[PDB]
C-alpha cells in the first residue's frame, strides 16, 4: 500500500531537513536543497513492505494560493513548527489546522514538534527570554494537538534524529 504523507508549517521550522533526515540517514547541514520536492521510503512497521510517499510544501505567504494544489489525494499531513519558535507554534491554529481543515476535512493530522535539540540549548533560551518568549513544552505541544484534533503529537530533532523515525511510523500508522 502506497500512502501519501503532506508536510505543512511555517518556513524555517525545518520541514526539508526533517524529509533528508529520515529518508538519507543524515542531517543536510548549511546547504539544505531549495527545490520543494517530494521523497519515498519503503517500510514496512509490524506489516508488508509500505511505499510512503513525503511531500515537502512551500510554507511562505508568497504559496498560500498555490499550495493547496499538492494537497488532493494526501493520505496523512505532518503539521510542523519550531520547539523553540512561539510563533510557528500559534501559526498551527492561526494557519495550518484551519487551511488543512479547509481542503481536507476527515484527513488525520499528526502534530510535529522540531528542533527538540535546542529546547535544552542556553543560547537558543536566552534569545527568547530576550523577546519574552519560552521554548513550546510537551504539554503545551499535546494541548494544542487535542484542539487542532490531532491523532497524535510528537517532539523530533532532524540533527540528532532522535523521535524522527516514529513521527513516519505514526504517519503510516494513522493511515492502515
Ligand atoms: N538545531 C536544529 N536545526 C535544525 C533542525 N531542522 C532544521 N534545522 C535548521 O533550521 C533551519 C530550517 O531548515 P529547513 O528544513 O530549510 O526549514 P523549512 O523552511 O521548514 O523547510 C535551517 O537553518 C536548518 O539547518 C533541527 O531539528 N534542529
Ligand atoms: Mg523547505
Amino acid at each position: 500500500q502506497a500512502i501519501k504523507c503532506v508536510v505543512v508549517g511555517d518556513g524555517a521550522v525545518g520541514k526539508t531537513c526533517l524529509l533528508i533526515s529520515y529518508t538519507t540517514n543524515a542531517f543536510p547541514g548549511e546547504y539544505i536543497p531549495t527545490v520543494f520536492d517530494n521523497y519515498s521510503a519503503n517500510v514496512m512497521v509490524d506489516g508488508k513492505p509500505v511505499n510512503l510517499g513525503l511531500w515537502d510544501t512551500a510554507g511562505q505567504e508568497d504559496y498560500d494560493r498555490l499550495r493547496p494544489l499538492s494537497y488532493p489525494q494526501t493520505d496523512v499531513f505532518l503539521i510542523c513548527f519550531s520547539l523553540v519558535s512561539p510563533a510557528s507554534f500559534e501559526n498551527v491554529r492561526a494557519k495550518w489546522y484551519p487551511e488543512v481543515r479547509h481542503h481536507c476535512p476527515n484527513t488525520p493530522i499528526i502534530l510535529v514538534g522540531t528542533k527538540l535539540d535546542l529546547r535544552d540549548d542556553k543560547d537558543t533560551i536566552e534569545k527568547l527570554k530576550e523577546k519574552k518568549l519560552t521554548p513550546i513544552t510537551y504539554p503545551q505541544g499535546l494541548a494544542m494537538a487535542k484542539e487542532i484534533g490531532a491523532v497524535k503529537y510528537l517532539e523530533c530533532s532532524a540533527l540528532t534524529q532522535r523521535g524522527l523515525k516514529t513521527v513516519f511510523d505514526e504517519a503510516i500508522r494513522a493511515v492502515l
